[PDB]
């Protein structure tokens, strides 16, 4: 069990690099299941979610291999089963269902079970797959899915926002027979890339990054070479890193176009911001942060996963504010942690009110979300004395060496295997 000591308080101040998205790279790792040739995808972080990605992958028949870029080549694919082993300890392999019925006509995926964020039902995923003319069956906790010959394009209306099914849908559907419309669909960044991923192999998409999506299958899907984005998360929990201290620093590979919500509610805290190309600058001026008001929501709105980061700036900021989550209803578990540090906060129904202090209490605390746990060690860097965070297996799954960037920044953090 290996744990991060932290020693504080401490001063954010510097640069970082920002890693290839997390959540760019996963999809796109299950949707080389449908290309015939050789691919290379650059820029993926070294995180352990690529890792059981990559495992997934080989399983199926596909070879793969990675350093800064990931290798697959799916060609020999011959196994056509997620099991229950893989599924349980990450969710995200349900991403292998679409490309595997899509291309051999069958497909087996383990069906999700409970997670401790909140309900996390597939039922858009299997729904969007019947409507391409799949037939799923649920038999020994696996879902079923198979199709005589090929998916057919269809006019798709979603019935809510989702980021896993609008890929599940789109990935298939670019080897269907026709055109497929997917109204009301995410505008996630990721979905952008995973998109102009497909395209690059050789499918016919557009829309990305809008509510309508139209694909227009193909026969088959080549090989090719293709960069993830920067990660919006990452880039976003620095800039907090920053403003919580009172400190200053740049964000080095960024996509801004990316932040704009957090952006605006980093100044609204009082951060003096800009912006370039590929770069994101942020100066506290020595200032405290200002209580903020976040409401999360889908894509382009504020992010669920810079809910805990957010929440952690306001329990240290000057005033009283809100946080309200309307996509992960129960994504609370950092506050309690938060309060054995000192933190004033009351949590009502799928609000938290905070109340920010000066300064925070070094204490023992314990990781349980792979995004959402980063704030225990952000806390960990600004509170006055040592933290112990427990669990970090949780956060290696989300960060690629939160520890050294940390550290770059003037962080007392270390690694222990105790
Ligand atoms: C791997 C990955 O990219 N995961 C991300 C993705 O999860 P996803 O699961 O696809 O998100 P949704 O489908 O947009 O979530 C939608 C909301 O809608 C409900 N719903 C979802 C599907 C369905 O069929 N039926 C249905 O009712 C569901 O209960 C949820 O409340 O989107 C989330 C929101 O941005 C992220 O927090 C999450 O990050 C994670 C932490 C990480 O970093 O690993």
């Amino acid at each position: 069990m290996d744990k991060f000591r932290v020693q504080g308080p401490t001063k954010l101040q510097g640069e970082v690099t920002i890693s290839g998205a997390k959540n760019a790279a996963l999809p796109i790792l299950f949707a080389a299941l449908l290309a015939e040739e050789p691919v290379e995808i650059q820029n993926v972080p070294k995180l352990k979610d690529v890792d059981t990605s990559m495992k997934l992958l080989s399983q199926l028949g596909a070879k793969v291999e990675r350093x800064g870029s990931v290798h697959i080549d799916a060609r020999d694919v011959n196994v056509f089963c997620a099991p229950y082993d893989l599924v349980k300890t990450m969710r995200a392999s349900i991403w292998a269902l679409g490309p595997l019925v899509a291309r051999f006509g069958q497909g087996q995926v383990s069906l999700p079970g409970g997670c401790t964020i909140g309900a996390r039902p597939v039922d858009l995923h299997i729904s969007g797959l019947e409507q391409l003319g799949a037939t799923i069956k649920l038999e020994e906790g696996y879902v079923k899915a198979s199709v005589d010959g090929r998916l057919k394009g269809a006019h798709i209306v979603m019935d809510k926002v989702s980021v896993g099914a609008t890929v599940t849908i789109m990935c298939a559907a670019t080897l269907a027979e026709g055109t497929t419309i997917i109204e009301n669909a995410a505008r996630e960044p990721e979905i952008v890339d995973t998109a102009n991923f497909l395209i690059t192999l050789g499918a016919k998409i557009s829309g990305q990054g809008t509510d309508r999506i139209v694909i227009e299958g193909v026969e088959r899907l080549g090989g090719g070479v293709y960069r993830v984005l920067p990660d919006r998360i990452e880039t976003g929990t620095f800039l907090v890193a920053a403003a919580i201290s009172r400190g200053k620093i740049i964000c080095r590979n960024a996509q801004p176009d990316t932040l704009d919500a957090v952006l605006a509610k980093l100044r609204d805290a009082g951060a003096d911001i800009e912006v370039g190309e590929d770069w994101i600058s942020l100066d506290m001026h020595g200032k405290r942060p200002k209580a903020v008001n976040v409401r999360t929501a889908p894509h382009p709105a504020f992010p669920t996963d810079m809910q805990a980061q957010f929440t952690l700036l306001n329990l240290v900021a000057e005033g009283t504010g809100f946080i309200t989550e309307t996509v992960f209803e129960n994504r609370f578990m950092h506050v309690p942690e938060l309060s054995r540090m000192g933190a004033h906060a009351e949590i009502e129904s799928n609000t938290v009110i905070c109340h920010g202090v000066e300064k925070l209490s070094g204490a023992q605390v314990m990781a349980t979300d792979l995004r959402a746990s980063a704030s225990l060690v952000l806390a960990g860097c600004i509170a006055e004395g040592t933290t112990v965070v427990d669990r970090i297996y949780h956060i290696d799954r989300g960060y690629e060496r939160i520890e050294d960037k940390l550290r770059a920044l003037g962080a007392n953090i270390e690694r222990v295997k105790g």
